[PDB]
């Protein structure tokens, strides 16, 4: 929603913590 904010938000989310832990 306005300039593709809900792909990007689970994009982030998944490689936050699959490259910290």
């Amino acid at each position: 929603y306005l300039g593709r904010s809900g792909g990007d938000i689970i994009k982030k989310m998944q490689t936050l913590w699959d490259e910290i832990m």
